[PDB]
């Protein structure tokens, strides 16, 4: 039996995707999620929506609670989390509306706590040194590849994103700066939402919609002009892919995934 | 009519440069200014100057008030910020005591505010996403490069800076490395001094004074005794630069800047 | 007469290598060590041993006091801190099991202090802008390297450093950005030990261990297993080269440090 998480990115967290809603606020060690957990169903799979902003927006990317929001999923026996998010694109290849199914990134946030393990939580001891070569599942990837294809939708089978702080946009030395190291997309969120999921054994993909192209120029409005014509596509792709997700076993998957959690602290 | 904020870095804040000076101490909601603020006139310019460091030159890079030092300029009505700052080279053509009217930035800070809309205010309420394409005005730099040529100074109309966290200089590793991401000079206090400046819609202009060649050595002596063997050029620069400012039309290219600021405001 | 401040990296804190040691916890205006100073000799010279993590490994890089360590060691009498640490790979020819003497670093640190003059210690008053073109002493480098080819170890005479904040193992587009910026291998502990040590006018070396090529995969299990296969070597390395470093005089090396240090601070 899988569970999935979906943490809805601005303007990509439309909570009428699932099916028998009903709200729960729940707590965790970490502090309190963005906002209410939304449970509900796509078919006859059990779903766990949560926005990453909140669902009026209030939150900036550097104050999400990106720990509680990823204990919480976990709590509530999520065994994926498939999330949205918008960002713009450092590839000419890459064009506002497409997706972008993200297999990497290069972190440039400084103000982030990016592990569970922090020495002052009973729930999570010991240090841990979580491995990062592979960040994102390869086989929910796979299947978000695969039904974007069955769609017909313009969707990039892999990249590289690279994490900013924020909230301000790139400058344009930074922005010609990230292609040289090999970014293809830019958003302020990914991380370290991808590097705690890891810790927790969970399955993690990402559906990054291009909504400019930075600035190599981007503003709030052509984000959110951009998010409200191609929203459609994030929700299509959700609700045609978790049913795939339910049809498979995914045991194995997450054995290696928390052997691997499980090895990376080091006790006392 | 207008009136220019000056922030002078270290060597590089003479007070005398104004006429019928006034001492004024202020708050703001972000807390207290590195100093108290100076009011005065450049001929019939309504002017107001502010030591980045403090006049004593007690606080570091990375504790300097930046929100509160814009936030005190906007509310004493400045449209424009001059800035004055040390700066290592990381070109050969850019010789120390030359002037650098940088253009962009690119950012190494760390651990610094960088926006107003951090959630914890009632004067600055929503996220707000600044853009940073063209991080300082072009009008203003064109009017300094001008001037600078009209006295005959050694004057780069272009650069990139490179803003490091400090206090500590930079390895000869990271200097050589800044090369090779387009970097031109190389400074401590640029960011986030120039984002919230864009925040408050004001237009901002720097004056950054090469001092050195970095290590690709570099000394607080070293840059301490070229800031003297050159600060009457900055002075100078100030001072034919602001009657000039003054005598053209800026309602346009002010409103542009209030309208991006606005629209970068994302409201509950 | 000189005494050597050894700090043990992660399985490299071996306190059986001093003689006639005893056990002296301190505390400094920074706060508490990682724990305990052991005090003891390696022939005639007098050293101080302290392990980096805590002799239980309890505390991630991110959390390590490197005030408090650098303060205490200073305090000790210490004249040099000749350090151990394990890394990743960045370069075919650095094998797993070989040691790098590294002589420069490229920080990928975010929340760190780097200094002792943070205005708020009475003990280190001022700004201080300590140059890094040469962080590691020569001097200390030189009898490293020349021990190590008299044991026949295979050993690196230079390398960079890129030191990340972790505890998270970087991604593989993490990994390979580094290798074009020219870092040789990767750890998360160099900084700012290095920048404090300078600060302090000690003479600073570091004895880097290769445990694995990174992800360019690495796991903590597969470092812990490259330590405990060649810890030996850093340990014959500290025991060989100690005693040369006490036959020869270090004065002039030592004051011009000092001079360095000094002349870095700006008072008031
Ligand atoms: N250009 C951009 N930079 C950062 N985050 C973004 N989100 C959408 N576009 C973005
Ligand atoms: N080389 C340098 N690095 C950083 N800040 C500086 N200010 C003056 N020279 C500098
Ligand atoms: N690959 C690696 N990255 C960071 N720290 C390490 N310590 C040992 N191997 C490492």
């Amino acid at each position: 039996a899988v569970k999935i998480g979906i943490i809805g990115g601005t303007g990509l967290d439309d909570p009428e995707i699932l099916e028998g809603r009903t709200e729960k606020y729940v707590d965790t060690p970490f502090g309190k999620p963005s906002d209410a957990l939304i449970l509900g169903k796509i078919k006859n799979v059990d779903c766990v929506l949560l926005a990453r902003h909140g669902r009026q927006h209030t939150i900036m990317p550097s104050k999400v609670n990106y720990q509680a929001n990823i204990w919480a999923l976990k709590e509530e026996g999520c065994t994926h989390v498939i999330v949205t998010t918008a960002c713009g694109s450092l590839r000419e290849e890459i064009q506002p509306g497409d997706i972008v199914i993200i297999d990497q990134f290069i972190d440039r946030t400084t103000m982030r706590p990016q592990s569970f393990y922090d020495g002052s939580h009973s729930c999570a001891r010991g240090v841990c040194h979580i491995p990062m070569a592979e960040p994102f599942c390869p086989k929910t990837r796979e299947v978000l590849i695969e039904t974007a294809k069955k769609l017909g939708l313009r969707c990039h089978s892999k990249g590289t994103m690279v994490t900013i702080e924020g909230p301000r946009f790139s400058s344009r030395a930074e922005s010609f700066m990230f292609r040289t190291w090999g970014a293809d997309v830019i958003n302020m969120t990914t991380v370290p939402e991808v590097v705690l999921a890891k810790e927790a054994g969970i399955c993690y993909a990402s559906i990054a919609m291009a909504t400019d192209y930075d600035c190599w120029a981007v503003s709030v409005d052509r984000v959110l002009k951009t998010l409200k014509e191609n929203a459609n596509k994030a929700k299509s792709l959700l609700l045609t892919t978790i049913p795939q997700i339910g049809s498979t076993e995914w045991s194995e998957t997450l054995h290696n995934l928390k052997n691997m959690a499980q090895f990376s602290v080091l006790l006392p």
